[PDB]
DNA sequence: ACCGGAAGTG
DNA sequence: CACTTCCGGT
DNA sequence: ACCGGAAGTG
DNA sequence: CACTTCCGGT
């Protein structure tokens, strides 16, 4: 299906397998990206698009701000915090 | 039907005008039930369950705890805090 | 009010 | 399993 | 590395 | 419609 990055990033969190790359860390939603690299292959991969990288997923997430799907850990680098409120309105059709 | 109660409560989470019943209040997944009872009457109504209160509704949310999929605000009584480890891995298949 | 054990449901 | 039902704890 | 405006995609 | 692509700011 048309599986969404929020959707995706939490699905890789789910699993400990994936600690090299992306882990929870600090206070309920905040999670950091141990290689951004490898975060945007596998999202590219999934997506059918190669031409995938941090910089183009990073202002994918910045769009999540506006909608209070998440938001960045300030300070902390590839660090964000996913955001309740607009999840749970995500959530929904 | 075929819901799980951590959904439902998001569902009336993200529309507002549920805010008589249940509402966000405080950091990153805390909420808190205006309307303790009113909430465990439309749980019993989406589940066909006629018998359901409080007491029962609470039970379901203890077992919560274990699974980390949330935890209690505590002092703040009708408090609860959705955990997003939980959350995280009981969204996938 | 909130807690968790115990037994039961499809 | 994911609750529902019930009750003796604090 | 992180920010948001802008134009384009399936 | 949720990104993808590109880039001139800080
Ligand atoms: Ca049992
Ligand atoms: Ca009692
Ligand atoms: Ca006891
Ligand atoms: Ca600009
Ligand atoms: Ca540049």
């Amino acid at each position: 299906g048309q599986i969404q990055l929020w959707q995706f990033l939490l699905e890789l969190l789910s699993d400990s397998a994936n600690a090299s790359c992306i882990t929870w860390e600090g206070t309920n939603g905040e999670f950091k990206m141990t290689d951004p690299d490898e975060v945007a292959r596998r999202w590219g991969e999934r997506k059918s698009k190669p031409n995938m990288n941090y910089d183009k997923l990073s202002r994918a997430l910045r769009y999540y701000y506006d909608k209070n799907i998440m938001t960045k850990v300030h300070g902390k680098r590839y660090a964000y915090k996913f955001d309740f409120h607009g999840i749970a309105q995500a959530l929904q059709p």
